[PDB]
């Protein structure tokens, strides 16, 4: 009665469990999780957000770290303080800022902490959900919580504790006898590394692994197999092409609109997913995000005639473009090749430029004119505010120079608007008005293609989730 999961990622992600979002969420429980305004408590007993300004969080009593130490407000205060500490360079630090000013965090009592926002925003609750407590008694000494020796035997709060490891092969977690919730339904989780992909498929067909993410090929295969079950879930990620408005031709709205009419997200999707396909995207927000809508959102549905007619009307003349992509990302090579085939049909010779992942982001987040167009993906979360990173004038993640002062103003308005229904109208307007500017060609909301044994139960209850794979591993079991 143990789960075995194909682990796809860094060989030494297991060497530092806190460094890997999948293993981290097995070992470290959140305070709460967030979905469409709704909170589910894990370590928290009570979460109260008063006046969009003061977040009070009380822990359940009798919580233990995996080493027996109590979980108290000291651990929660320590965790937020560590994230706020700029010397720690926490990626979660954005979630404890309001504008560029930090929130204040204080101990209220033994189990309770209060966060006070410098200015009130409804944008706050989702971000705090992404910070899971770490133990003060383990990490208080440490100049670098991320790359600390103290991560070696990880001391967690979660439904499973570290049991044993085997460098770049295996890591096993045993059910936590002391878990605060209902006794986990599986005795252990093994993450197994199997680089050989036929072995991956054999391991799945042979029942040596409970679950894997698969190719478009592998998904269709698994569907024909009487023993396996299949499912897909959102990565909560938008794949798109950004127009590099450092280049005068791309800075031209009519040209961007035209090239959008020449492209086809449905052909790109098929190239990457086969006939299973994906979820075609028109909006800058993912479907799972607060205030997502496609209503009045322009998608530039392919129309080669209208493309050439716009290109002609713009006065601009293009016979050559460059499209860059990250060789390290699913689907992006395919999206580039298809973009090329579709551009030739309106008289444009698009060169494809592969980039390794580090070089890619270094060129994307620059004012470089190397490529006219970059294929990219983002995952900004369920609150729409930080999406402004790709669209608001002057943003680091918008050195591709999309500028609309009116939409810039809407972003800020949405951030300060405390009324939920008003927020919804503002983000609706942002999704509509951005689509009218075609700063990007939106391709799909990326979907994960999963195969498991017919006898893996509790999948729905475990809640398939981006990067962590499941929200609650305690719900999974083999029949």
């Amino acid at each position: 009665s143990g789960l075995e999961v194909l682990f796809q990622g860094p060989a030494g992600a297991f060497a530092n469990v806190k460094e890997d979002s999948l293993a981290s969420n097995i070992v470290y429980a959140p305070l709460y999780t967030y979905e469409k305004g709704n909170l589910v408590n894990y370590l928290a007993e009570k979460v109260d957000f008063k006046d969009s300004k003061e977040l009070t969080i009380k822990l359940k009593s009798n919580l233990k770290w995996h080493d027996g130490k109590p979980i108290t407000a000291e651990d929660v205060l320590f965790t937020f303080n560590t994230v706020l500490d700029e010397k720690q360079n926490s990626p979660s630090r954005q979630y404890l800022l309001v504008g560029e000013k930090p929130v204040k965090v204080e101990k209220i009592d033994d189990l309770t902490v209060k966060i006070t926002l410098p200015t009130a925003s409804e944008s706050f609750l989702y971000g705090i959900s992404k910070i899971s407590p770490i133990p003060k008694h383990v990490f208080e000494g440490e100049s670098n919580i991320a790359k600390s020796e103290k991560n070696n035997n990880p001391v967690g709060s979660g439904a499973f504790k570290f049991k044993e490891w085997k460098k770049g092969e295996s890591i096993v977690f045993e059910k936590n006898a002391d878990y605060f919730g209902g006794e986990p339904k599986a005795d252990s989780i093994a993450l197994k590394i199997i680089p050989n992909e036929a072995s991956q498929e054999a391991a799945l067909n042979n029942g040596e692994i409970s679950l894997m993410k698969t190719s478009a090929e592998g998904y269709e295969k698994a569907k024909s197999n009487s023993n396996l079950q299949t499912y897909t879930y959102s990565e909560e990620r938008l794949n798109y092409i950004v127009f590099n408005q450092n280049i005068s031709n791309m800075a031209n709205k009519e040209v961007r609109q035209a090239l959008s009419y020449a492209l086809n997200r449905n052909e790109m999707i098929e190239s990457a997913y086969g006939k299973e396909g994906s979820v075609p995207a028109k909006s800058i927000l993912v479907p799972e995000a607060d205030f997502y809508t496609e209503e009045g959102v322009e998608g530039y549905d392919q129309d080669t005639n209208k493309a050439k007619d716009l290109l002609d009307k713009s006065g601009v003349k293009i016979d050559k473009l460059k499209i860059g992509y990250n060789t390290g990302r699913f689907g992006h090579k395919n999206y580039a090749l298809v973009a090329q085939q579709e551009l030739k049909k309106i008289g444009i010779e698009a060169e494809i430029v592969p980039y390794e992942s580090k070089a890619f982001f270094n060129i994307l987040f620059s004012n470089s004119t190397e490529c006219d167009m970059y294929v990219n993906g983002y995952a900004w979360g369920l609150e729409p505010n930080p999406y402004r990173g790709m669209f608001e004038t002057g943003q680091y993640c918008n050195q591709t120079k999309y500028s609309n002062a009116e939409i810039d103003a809407l972003w800020e308005k949405g951030f300060t608007e405390l009324n939920k229904e008003k927020r919804e109208e503002i983000y609706k307007q942002i999704q509509q008005d951005i689509s009218k500017d075609a700063p990007i060609y939106t391709i799909d909301y990326e979907q994960n293609l999963m195969a498991a044994q017919k006898n893996l139960k509790g999948i729905k209850d475990a809640k398939p989730s981006p990067a962590i794979l499941f929200e609650d591993w305690s719900k999974l079991y083999v029949e």
